[PDB]
């Protein structure tokens, strides 16, 4: 199965294009990080929806880590404003924030609790029809979260999982502009999120030709540009923001598996993006070693880069690792720590959903001994 | 640019899929090819639309290479019933002829001259919003015609476009079954074209990395498994199936380009996808010779195939038409009538609104060159 609800724009200066896409809205809501504040991108925003008839309202200054919490902060002022379009302008956080604040705006009555993937044994309840419009609108490159129907989100320190067609954007404008002002680190940190999205969902068991096609594209993309890009090159930057969102739809489509499950539960020891590209060459091997769909599959990336086994694909993932400076998970966090949540870890990781669309099905205790293996630097 | 608005479902057997589709529609009417009759998959359909609880009318022996007349031969037809549903199965022919069923069933004041893209220097009248959901199952391999906008109808000879996202089908169901009993010269017809869609959507002016990702696919999946596929190889049927739909795709999105303006314009000849063929190693050596956009986007192209230059490219689109027995154009049509019609071809593939989205511009005169360079075998 294969479709995509998003419809995407891109181009140097798309930004411009918000003025069509108000046409016919009276009160726009755009939530933004404050590095949209102040790089102007988002006066240039509020000026496209004025042009356009549309009274314009703004929040910038965005946490990562969106809560049950903070949205609470937010939906009085949002409920008198009187939104009938959302537009997020930032990062995968700005924008997972936008689109659970769209489920409580739309459904107010919709108990929290009734609605979230916290198990994979669990089976929340459906999300009604939702009505207002959202746009999206990445500044990294990127989280794929501009075309996906997924968002986390805590009530209190606890991490929920909220997934439906419902909060899929309706539009996504890629403007190169804005990841142009990521920093070398978020700039590495995210383009390797790319990476990783785009092996996993070529891996996964409910993979398509048609997620396959953007997979691959993203993951060839990135290779051959990311180094480029962290070293600020404007071109590779354009080049990797496509790329992130047809990770973005690949992922949509095909899912994602064990690498993102571990990042998630390890969420505390570093950001997403990093975490994954440490866990995924161990992921790997482990899947390569489980499974002959798993190593077909990545034979299959490895010719696509121009060389031939899958054992080629993990060395040059670890080579492309050390060459952008990514550290060892010994770096990250003290030994002490780590060893003594590396068991509650697994058992987490054992009931997140991911792993049901990974190509092999881990036990418990395999997750342990893979986490331990990172760990060594092995 | 890009977008979906088709919901694509694909596999072995995914006909069946088609009962959750119908479910609360009340009245559905099936138009159908004739070899959908003859192989059962007609009867299928209709058994697993009843059991949805939905009336349900078929009508088989729709033509190939459908003119305007197809319109009032079977409009009366569908009034009378006056589905809620269409279901297309069949090859790109009865596509077509379906979805210009829904334009002048859902709005009865237009006619073909009006809204088809007769001159690119005339705007058609819009075609107003429609409402009949339609679900296309195609059968060859293929027009791409079921995510895509656009009808082909002939008047006198000659290929005009209906264009509209307002049919551009619901839903597309891909069930490989179907294709595999199209004899091998329909096999490789409509296998070209889908090498011809993917090489014209990669090389007009308004193509996106999303739509390269799609065109890039499907070319490389045809160049392997088409020959296989011709012989009767049922893996290799599947494979080209799926890539038929990835090129509709990227050309949904991208466009086409002179070789189909030609081939339109040509279309009392001969079959689109052999005439397409024909055409295209001329067409490319001439976008090759004016443009070097083109030449760089052949040889990005032909490096994906393992080969290095535009020339490559050209070369083995030659030799894959002489290894699956393409004619020349010379057995087709006799010089005297094919010289005869020469300018009035060359005059009216000018007027197409495609070559618009063509890498070069060019004047009657080059086109009508382009024509007998063709016949000569050149
Ligand atoms: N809308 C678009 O975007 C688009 C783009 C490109 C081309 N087109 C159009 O599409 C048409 C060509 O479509 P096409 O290449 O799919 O061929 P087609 O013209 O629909 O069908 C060609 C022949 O194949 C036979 N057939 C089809 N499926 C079969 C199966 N499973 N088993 C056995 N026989 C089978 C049909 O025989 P029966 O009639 O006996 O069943 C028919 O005679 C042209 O009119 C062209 O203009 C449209
Ligand atoms: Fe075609």
């Amino acid at each position: 199965m294969f479709w995509l609800k998003t419809r995407i724009i891109e181009g140097e200066g798309s930004l411009s294009r918000l003025s069509r896409e108000v046409k016919g809205h009276e009160r726009v809501l755009i939530l933004a990080s404050g590095s949209m504040k102040r790089h102007g991108f988002l006066s240039e925003a509020e000026d496209y929806v004025k042009e356009a008839g549309a009274e314009v309202f703004s929040i910038a200054g965005l946490p990562a880590e969106p809560s049950v919490e903070v949205i609470e902060e937010f939906l009085p002022k949002v409920r008198e404003f009187g939104p009938d379009l959302l537009v997020a302008m930032g990062g995968g956080s700005v924008i997972d924030t936008t689109k659970a604040l769209k489920v409580f705006y739309d459904a107010p009555e919709l108990n929290f609790g009734e609605i979230a993937f916290i198990d994979r044994f669990s089976k929340p309840k459906p999300v009604p029809r939702l009505k207002t419009l959202l746009i999206a609108i990445p500044s990294t490159s990127g989280a794929g979260s501009e075309v996906s129907g997924a968002s986390v989100l805590k009530k209190g320190g606890v991490k929920y999982n909220i997934v439906t067609p419902e909060i899929a954007p309706d539009v996504a404008i890629l403007d190169p502009r804005l990841p142009r002002t990521m920093p070398p680190e978020v700039a590495r940190n995210s383009g390797l999120d790319v990476l990783v999205h785009g092996i996993e969902a070529y891996t996964t068991k409910v993979a398509s030709p048609f997620s396959d096609a953007m997979a691959i594209k993203a993951i060839k993309t990135v290779y051959r540009w990311l180094p480029l890009s962290v070293k600020g090159d404007e071109e590779a930057r354009a080049r990797v923001h496509y790329a992130a969102t047809m990770a973005g739809i690949a992922f949509l489509n095909a899912r994602l598996g064990l690498c993102h499950a571990m990042s998630h539960k390890a969420a505390w020891i570093g950001p997403h993006g990093l975490l994954n590209a440490v866990f995924l060459p161990y992921v790997m091997e482990f899947n390569a070693s489980k499974s002959d769909y798993a190593r077909r599959r990545y034979a299959e990336i490895a010719r696509e880069l121009g060389f031939q086994t899958a054992k080629d694909l993990i060395e040059v993932v670890k080579e492309l690792n050390e060459m952008l400076g990514v550290p060892k998970l010994g770096e990250l966090v003290d030994e002490e720590t780590f060893a003594s949540k590396v068991e509650e870890m697994a058992e987490k990781t054992y009931h997140d959903g991911l792993i049901a669309f990974n190509p092999v099905e881990p036990k418990p205790e395999e997750i342990k001994e893979l986490y331990l293996k990172a760990y060594r630097g092995e």
